[PDB]
């Protein structure tokens, strides 16, 4: 994070914003971000309402209501003093987000803040004041949302087990507890931390804000390149700096395959380092005939898949012609992991039979397809009633196919 | 949706309102909201025009014309206390509204109402004033569409048994009357209680309000999730709490099959726990030619179903090879259980020819296909007249295949 902005704050030119709501810190973060800058080499200047402390080596000026010098007219008189980078204390207005975008358009990098809850909050927040949405785009290099936690005290903090809803959020995973004691005083906490989220502004970022894509859709690409607010929040929960009610305060089937001990690539938090099937397809057939006995043909059971680490060892046990000792697809209903697996094919002796992969220029994620020879099968469907509880036991269906008889 | 409703009051940010007509009990769910938070840890204050009662523990400003101290320089007001949450009386005006929005997005929680016959009903009020479609979307949290209802007295109530007409709204279903007595007084009730519809603003609900889908696109995808304002009341009636009458003031061919005595998951009233069908294709062709016998080659019976209880059960008999007594497909018109079966296609000593199964990522349901060969056939189509009723007795068509005869 702090690279990020290093790099974001030592651009020629631009708008970087801190935002979050009051007493979370930003002045703090724009104050270490100048002293950062402060060098012999350029020429930094500031307006602020008021000083919060002095910067040897930085001009400040305060907004002055007795003299009717505000934001708009301290900041259109900076830029008359040859400035390289600006601090404005914030943009509370179009006039004065006007001239910020005139700022830095015009060779300057701009600083400033504004009151909103989310990183995303402060592109918004511009397009409300009437900022057209273009000049956005094109100025804005990157958001800072900040939230400060309180800091558990190294001397009183009670390690415990996370339960099931808190694990969900982020084997025995510890979190800390705030307690309280005479350091304490009497409290579980003493001092502060800042968590972030900065939002860098990207190609793909530059679109979304000009064609007005929105608030979600934008916080969908956001999610997939900068990680959130709570995330960062969480890590220093894992790390033990602060609790997870300090972090918090401030803040379709599902299908899965095990083949053997072939690791996956699944994110799922019970059928985790398993293969993600995104499809798949399985049958039989009957030779008997009752218009006079027949033989049943059950087929190769198809599934389709990311390429993932898995890969590479379903080609060679393909190649090699080694069998697994057991595969088990496994259905879900959609929800999550406490939702019922109300299908469950179990294979055992089971082959690789083909790899059918590839992909295009326009996939982001490849897929393949794997089918799967096997000796037996077992068919686990449990019933559910209408509120969502099982209905009875699981009806099984059992078959050894190299024998030909029931299993 | 007391759960629901904690979870989206608690929240650090965001716009709540509860929206119905007059004498809908709004201020006694926003006064119980307060109540519920009204903790030692958050700074609540609010601006009412009257002040209903006094909540102790919580800052309550009245609307007083005679300083010209309105909602909105109340409200504006307010935010300069540094308030956690604030309930403002009503949002009558685009002023009041434009303060509640700016400070929903500036780290405060807003709680308010409008006049309003449906949860979408309050979303459309604010786009109607004035609110750019973008700022609900990033602002509010959730509806509340309350009505109240009068319960009825417990002493005096008639049961009864509903008709087809009150049945197809929700085996012996009672509900019950309203009548008249001494401590009934004499009307069929006494007291009240709140029926209700959390709008609980979602990923896929930001995008609608962003877009401007619209009420009817955003109706259907309400209904999809969020329990409706007459399906809380009908709870009630169930459970004997108001009559039906309370609640509405302040308000293609059905298939299935049956294969021997194995049970699926059809919650039809008829037939119950029998095979949804979704679709079916049957043939025969004649050899025989006229520009000269032949001979008669009937298909087997293809049907696609659900990923059901019967699933596995199949999938043995088609393995096994064991064949079932009878099977009935029976087609029926739409209108319910009532309708006509205009066409049952009955199978005797019926084997499982085929099953195909499978499913992909985007299916909630999972379907398969079944394939059904059998020694005799019988289907009966039953003709209709233009208003409905059976016109006659049903036509008839018997064949054995086993040995090439009528049946």
């Amino acid at each position: 994070n702090h690279d990020n902005f290093r790099r974001l704050i030592k651009r020629p030119h631009g708008i970087i914003l801190v935002t979050g709501p009051t007493g979370s810190g930003k002045s703090t973060t724009l104050y270490a971000g100048l002293q950062e800058l402060n060098s012999s080499e350029r020429n930094i200047l500031t307006v602020e309402d008021p000083i919060e402390f002095d910067i040897d080596g930085i001009g400040q000026t305060q907004v002055n209501p007795r003299v009717d010098m505000t934001f708009a007219r301290g900041l259109r008189a900076i830029l008359r003093q040859d400035p390289d980078v600006v601090m404005v204390g914030e943009i509370r207005d179009l006039e004065t987000a006007q001239i910020a975008v005139q700022a830095s358009l015009t060779g300057h990098l701009v600083m400033s803040t504004l009151h909103t809850n989310t990183a995303v909050g402060a592109v918004t927040r511009l397009r409300d004041m009437g900022i057209e949405p273009f000049l956005i785009s094109s100025s804005l290099l990157g958001v800072l949302a900040q939230r400060l936690v309180r800091t558990l005290c190294p001397d009183c903090k009670e390690p415990y087990e996370a339960d099931k809803e808190q694990r969900k959020l982020f084997e025995p995973l510890i979190l800390y507890r705030a307690t309280g004691c005479p350091k304490c005083n009497h409290k579980g906490y003493r001092g502060r931390t800042g968590i972030h989220e900065l939002l860098l502004v990207d190609d793909a970022l530059q679109e979304l804000i000009h064609s007005e894509a929105g608030e979600q859709a934008m916080e969908k690409h956001i999610r997939a390149t900068t990680p959130s607010i709570r995330d960062d929040g969480l890590d220093k929960v894992r790390q033990g700096i602060t609790s997870l009610e300090e972090v918090m305060r401030v803040t379709a089937v599902d299908m899965f395959i095990k083949i053997g001990d072939v690791k996956g690539e699944s994110k799922d938090k019970t059928h985790a380092e398993e293969i993600d099937v995104l499809a798949w397809s399985w049958g039989m057939s009957q030779s008997g005939s009752m218009h006079m006995a027949g033989k049943v043909n059950v087929q190769d059971l198809s599934f389709t898949k990311y390429i993932d680490k898995s890969t590479p060892n379903l080609m060679m046990a393909c190649s090699s012609g080694k069998h697994y000792p057991q595969a088990k697809l496994t259905i879900r209903k959609a929800g999550g992991e406490n939702q019922v697996e109300y299908l469950i094919i179990t294979l055992k002796e089971v082959l690789v039979s083909s790899v059918s992969t590839g992909g295009s220029g326009g996939e982001d994620r490849l897929t393949e397809n794997v089918t799967l020879n096997f000796a037996q099968v077992q068919v686990d469907y449990q019933p559910q009633k209408a509120d969502g509880a099982k209905d009875g036991g699981p009806v099984k269906y059992g078959w050894n196919i190299r024998q030909n008889v029931q299993a």
